[PDB]
DNA sequence: AACTGGTAGAGATTTTTCTTAGC
DNA sequence: GCTAAGAAAAATCTCTACCA
DNA sequence: AACTGGTAGAGATTTTTCTTAGC
DNA sequence: GCTAAGAAAAATCTCTACCA
């Protein structure tokens, strides 16, 4: 156990590993490995989208793209007012978690209706990838145009072929697998951070061997079934449970 | 004896239609005879068997239905294993708009199985052509039995309660529909893992892909075949693939079927 | 000759006593009870019956299956 | 139903005076009514 | 075979052995919620 | 401040009764 | 003659639809 | 021959956590 | 310093209406 913590600290001092790899290699819990990463001075987005409008056959196609994965959602608009752009943004924010929207300085994007939608759904709008996505979508649309009667069917068939049928990148994944893996990794991070804060609201008085007195207040990191890991004096150490007292702390 | 009582009980049931306890007490026949007299009458037998079944909950199954609100037509689709909702307002209840809603849904999320009722928009050639092109299995419920798709009708109820909660913050009904979808998907927690519906659909689909890749890498380097003895007759079946050897039993795969066999009836050969 | 007819009558007795069931079901928009039909397949939740040379699927909650002694 | 079996077994015991296990296996009636058919005959006895 | 195919095959087989022993525990770190017969509540977290 | 769901049947599970073979 | 295995017949327990 | 009720909230009961007095 | 009573806060279990 403590040998695993010592090997993890020496290996991070050499190579600066991440906490998932250290927890899987050295067989330590994840809160301990995250503390080892968080104590290092040299070691201290999944919700950003971009939007644009374009033209095809006299129609208006609005395109939104998830940036870290390349994931496309598109639609055909009857006009280019601010109310239709606000309805598209409200549908997108109701289906995927959107926190940061990046657009250009168009007219319909600089509007009171889009501003009211961003106020209600709590999005950060920023005015200045989508050009490459418009070119790629237009090549697929021309590649499958003879199978559809209307332009709306061809647009949605091209979105399906782009998202699930084209493979590339490092491991040969599509865009849907990449967006799902990215958001799932972020969810794991936030749940572990909630556990970390709830544990770190405590305090530990511990008694070393060959002494009767209690030492200073060390902060609890992990409380197991038979052992207790504490941080004290910028040092992580493992004390048995029969030489410890854990009390609540009020130091806000 | 009671054989004359059997004859009088048959005449009595032919006139009055007694239940079995009345005949078994008034004619002093055994209860099996009285139950048979009642069971051979067609004017009786008006009662079901009092149980419920259980719908399909595979990780790529969706259910779809339509509802009405303030003179409009809403169309609701639910992901069954997680509870994830998509919804829209249709200008008409035809088959063209239903085919376009299904095409957009199949472009956004992976759909392989769809369950619907027998309305005129879901049994249509446009929805048939979209399911053919996008490779979906479309199944229909038993007619006039809404319990076969209980998840989407329960979500009709939840959507209407949220819409009445936030009705005064919007002007039109399409705005209030999309605000209700956001509040259901992301602002309500509680359930299997303490998740919301968006977190649950992310966890379910990511877990599906991860576990296929892991057991592909495990099974591509396996060995230690197992010959096992099972059945009513003590025969011996051929090459089976050992998957996991445990404290008490082993797990084998035979002809693409999973089986759990104890250690006394199997022999491992490297 | 006689013993073969004894074996044939025994096997036909077991075959006839396996699956001679009657089904009273309830179907339609106005859910009325209808006459006896022949059971074909019985799964958990629903059954498939043959009535008047027509196959129908009824749930097990809307049908009664009568066996023989 | 076995009600026609009860009538047929009564005719058959009136001819040949069967026992009760024979009638209960041949005519597929329950054992209580077959024992009662043997009990009502003044010449036979259930054994 | 030449030398490059030999060195690639050797390191690949060694990696497959050690990663097998880790991947089994990795696949057993999932949790399953299941349903038995004629009971309509989802039973607790068994292990896959 | 003084009001309110219930009835009966279809199967499943547990218990009692009855015949017969073995020691 | 006494005892126990096996099966038949009876008793109890849980669950469902319909009543404007 | 291959079909099927479910979702989420209001209380009641059981369990875990936290402070303080007594020996 | 150690132990137990008491109460607060959290976790589990049973039951209901509505969905054309
Ligand atoms: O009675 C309904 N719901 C209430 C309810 C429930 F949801 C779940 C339950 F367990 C019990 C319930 F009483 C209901 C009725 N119908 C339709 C519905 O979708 C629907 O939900 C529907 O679409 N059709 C189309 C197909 C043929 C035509 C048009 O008649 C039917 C009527
Ligand atoms: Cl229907
Ligand atoms: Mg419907
Ligand atoms: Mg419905
Ligand atoms: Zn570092
Ligand atoms: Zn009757
Ligand atoms: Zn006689």
């Amino acid at each position: 156990f403590l040998d695993g913590i010592e090997k993890a600290q020496e290996e991070h001092e050499k190579y600066h590993n991440n906490w998932r790899a250290m927890a899987e290699d050295f067989q330590i819990p994840q809160v301990v490995a995250k503390e080892i990463v968080a104590q290092c001075p040299k070691c201290q987005s999944p919700k950003t989208w971009q939007m644009d409008c374009t033209h095809l056959e006299g129609k208006v196609i609005i395109v939104a793209v998830h940036v870290a994965s390349g994931y496309i959602e598109a639609e055909v608009l009857p006009a280019e007012t601010g109310k239709e752009t606000a309805h598209f943004l409200l549908k997108l924010a109701a289906r995927w978690p959107v926190k940061h929207l990046h657009t250009d300085n168009g007219d319909n994007f600089t509007s009171s209706a889009v501003q009211a939608v961003c106020w209600w759904a709590q999005i950060e709008h920023t005015f200045s990838v989508v050009e490459s996505m418009n070119h790629q979508l237009k090549t697929i649309i021309t590649q499958i145009r003879d199978q559809a009667e209307k332009i709306e069917t061809a647009v949605q068939m091209a979105v399906l072929i782009h998202n699930f049928k084209r493979k590339g990148g490092i491991g040969g994944y599509s865009a849907g697998e990449r967006i799902i893996d990215i958001i799932a990794s972020d969810l794991q991070t936030t749940k572990l951070q909630n556990q970390i804060s709830k544990i770190q609201n405590f305090r530990v008085y511990f008694r070393e061997g060959r002494d009767q007195q209690w030492k200073g207040p060390a902060t609890l990191i992990w409380k197991g079934e038979g052992a207790v890991v504490i941080q004290d004096g910028q040092d992580l150490k493992v004390v048995p449970r029969r030489k410890c007292k854990i009390i609540k702390d009020y130091g806000r």
